[PDB]
């Protein structure tokens, strides 16, 4: 109950955060947290000793899993799925700020942002945990199981890559070396949703660098960014 | 392969309004529906078919670079375009917020969106896909895998047990808030006291769970209340028999 006494004293401002050593998307809000600048305490859970699983755990994310942000000024607000603490946090943001960091202030990019987003959390992650799972820890090796989800991530990243062939394509056209986006022509949460991820697909035989061109330049990008490296080694 | 038909519909687009991409056996593609329709929003239902490929065709792969439903074209706002049944509520529940002023199955406070997307993301990643997994190998797998099919089912009765576990929570809240007993029948939702995009979300699936036998009634209470209330109401019958 390491986490108990850790709720009778809270902070009054701050975040704290719930992840874990290799949790991909953990290390999600840990970049979004640096790049905007927010301090932030950062627990880590174990999940073999079940600690995902313990009362005063679950009473901040019912669902059990991680991340999970208290946000201490906002009364110890609980947020618990990924892309629901991204949200907030460019939302906190922007509201203090004034400046769509990571974000933006017009609307029909918000969707293009969410949608992105969702389909990352949705789409990406799920099927990348599916194919770690039957190639790693299913209690029996099945090909057509693996293959299944290798292939619907190689489907996935075909979307991106093609998408972000695209931007390119449009910039290139400017003729009178650049990093492209997803939104905006801007960084933002619909990028960086990705790179936890995309540094993992190998595990699972996909070469980004060999198989999705643009998509390694967009990622090299990303890794080369001091918040996705000071908060990437575990 | 033949998407003919979807191009026409590219060139000449209605002025304002809403289009909506979906199919006859598309949940998520009445999730949308469901939200459209509760926020007045009217709109046409083009039903992609499949079969022929029509979720190929360039003109479609532009509005939505992932080939798949729903997709919702808002023409109001220039022919924008948005793609994930997530994201498309979101985008109703906004802008029907700043066209109004009355945030309907929406929150105006910062907290209770965070409350709202937390379900609604929940739903979206770890509701819909488990049970499309599930799905898949209980019926369309190429090889029977009883253990992958044991793995998903799993997960869905999981997830139910937290909505579960939650919406009981909501009711322990209320009743010991005015009993200072027949409050055990009065509505409960997930964030806010009021309906939201976070509990309708649920609504097209928590139909879908008997195929892969799962008997919310019997397995899920106050569950089985929740779906009830949300399929009494105009706007969600509306939705879900066009
Ligand atoms: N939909 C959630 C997924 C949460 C999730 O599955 N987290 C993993 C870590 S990446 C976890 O808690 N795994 C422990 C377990 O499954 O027992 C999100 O994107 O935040």
């Amino acid at each position: 109950s390491r986490i108990t006494k850790f709720f009778q004293e809270q902070p009054l401002e701050g975040y704290t955060l719930f992840s874990h050593r290799s949790a991909p998307n953990g290390f999600k809000v840990a970049i979004v947290l640096s790049e905007l600048g927010f301090h932030y305490n950062t627990i880590f859970l174990d999940f073999n000793l079940g600690e995902h699983r313990a009362p005063e755990f679950v009473s901040v994310n019912p669902n059990a899993r991680v991340p999970a942000l208290i946000d201490h000024g906002m009364d110890n607000l609980s947020i618990w799925e990924s892309g629901a603490i991204l949200l907030h946090l460019v939302n906190k943001y922007y509201k203090e700020t004034g400046n769509p960091l990571l974000w933006s202030d017009d609307l029909a990019d918000q969707s293009q942002i969410n949608a992105w987003l969702f389909f990352q959390t949705s789409g990406h992650a799920p099927m990348i945990g599916q194919a770690l799972h039957f190639r790693y820890f299913h209690s029996q090796k099945i090909a057509s199981a693996v293959e299944r989800y290798t292939d619907e991530v190689r489907r996935v990243y075909g979307v991106v890559e093609m998408a972000l062939a695209e931007r390119r394509e449009a910039l290139v056209m400017e003729l009178d070396d650049y990093p492209v986006w997803l939104v905006g022509d801007k960084l933002t949460i619909a990028d960086l949703a990705f790179v936890p991820w995309n540094n993992v697909v190998d595990r699972i035989g996909i070469n980004i660098k060999i198989e999705f061109p643009e998509v390694y330049k967009w990622t090299k990008h990303m890794m080369r960014r001091p918040a996705v490296i000071k908060a990437l080694r575990g």
